[PDB]
């Protein structure tokens, strides 16, 4: 009855964000209790970002500008999110002072040297409103919250006239080996790759570029013999991150083969798309690609409007 889909990609790529977007558009919008729960999630995300960037500053031995905030920094090291609660007054001022500190700002601008959530800037801009006790996060705040998924999570859903069940899976290397069981009757595969992953290395490995791992995984998935009868769609996510990363980072250093002009977001996107589509072994196969940004509802709407039609045309029964 209902067709089975997979959302595949390396960790942090953005699969769960697309699941949230699909639920929001063609499902049930999140309720007040949902946002109340997500407030704590946002709180621990902010705490994790603060701790990670302080640890990065320490490892990189970058001096601080504010001596007083150093005390707060120590307090930051003492905060533990296992026995977590709502944000408290003594922490909001310290976080604001740290974020306003130019030294840690430069450290974050150098974020390529360590792992960090892409939502850090958004929450930092939010500042008091998010940290305000009267926290009423909007759909954007809920979408821009990071919660590492793990294990196979089937998400039943249906279109206006057809039923298409999705499957969200983890992207961490240790977890990918659990996918064996979700390939039983795949009707079409959606693959997510972070356009901005070209600069950051994996989390599980600090020496392998994320883009190389993503390309290897895409090749491995296409090489699967039993997917020959299933369509594949390559969602190029996080274009809004890449349009700034390229402006701030040169794609030549990551992949020198991209000899195109610098600062051209469209050129870099086209180069990445060509590089990924080249990995297919046999040209008779067709690969559909769509630039997108899971954090924007309109882009997901537009992409899905055609993805559903393509899937329906692919499977006539
Ligand atoms: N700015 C931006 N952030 C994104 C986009 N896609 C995903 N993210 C963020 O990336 C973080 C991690 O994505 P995640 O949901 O874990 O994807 P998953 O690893 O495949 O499950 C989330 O907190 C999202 O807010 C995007 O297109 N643009
Ligand atoms: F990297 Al994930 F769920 F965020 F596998
Ligand atoms: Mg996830």
């Amino acid at each position: 009855r209902e067709l089975k889909l997979l959302l595949l990609g390396t960790g942090e790529s953005g699969k769960s964000t697309f699941i949230k977007q699909m639920r929001i558009i063609h499902g049930s919008g999140y309720s007040d209790e949902d946002k109340r729960g997500f407030t704590k999630l946002v709180y621990q995300n902010i705490f994790t970002a603060m701790q990670a960037m302080i640890r990065a500053m320490d490892t990189l031995k970058i001096p601080y500008k504010y001596e007083h905030n150093k005390a707060h920094a120590q307090l930051v090291r003492e905060v533990d999110v296992e026995k977590v609660s709502a944000f408290e007054n003594p922490y909001v001022d310290a976080i604001k002072s740290l974020w306003n500190d130019p030294g840690i700002q430069e450290c974050y601008d150098r974020r390529r040297e360590y792992q960090l959530s892409d939502s850090t800037k958004y929450y930092l801009n939010d500042l008091d409103r998010v940290a305000d006790p009267a926290y009423l996060p909007t759909q954007q705040d809920v979408l821009r919250v990071r919660v590492p998924t793990t294990g196979i999570i089937e998400y039943p859903f249906d279109l206006q006239s057809v039923i298409f069940r999705m499957v969200d899976v983890g992207g961490q290397r240790s977890e990918r080996r659990k996918w064996i069981h979700c390939f039983e009757n795949v009707t079409s595969i959606m693959f997510l790759v972070a356009l901005s992953e070209y600069d950051q290395v994996l989390v599980e490995s600090d020496n392998e570029n994320r883009m190389e791992e993503s390309k290897a995984l895409f090749r491995t998935i296409i090489t699967y013999p039993w997917f020959q009868n299933s369509s594949v769609i390559l969602f190029l996510n996080k274009k809004d991150l890449l349009e700034e990363k390229i402006m701030y980072s040169h794609l030549v250093d990551y992949f020198p083969e991209y000899d195109g002009p610098q600062r051209d977001a469209q050129a870099a996107r086209e180069f990445i798309l060509k590089m990924f589509v080249d990995l297919n072994p046999d040209s008779d196969k067709i690969i559909y690609s769509h630039f997108t940004c899971a954090t924007d509802t309109e882009n997901i709407r537009f992409v899905f409007a055609a993805v559903k039609d393509t899937i329906l045309q692919l499977n006539l029964k």
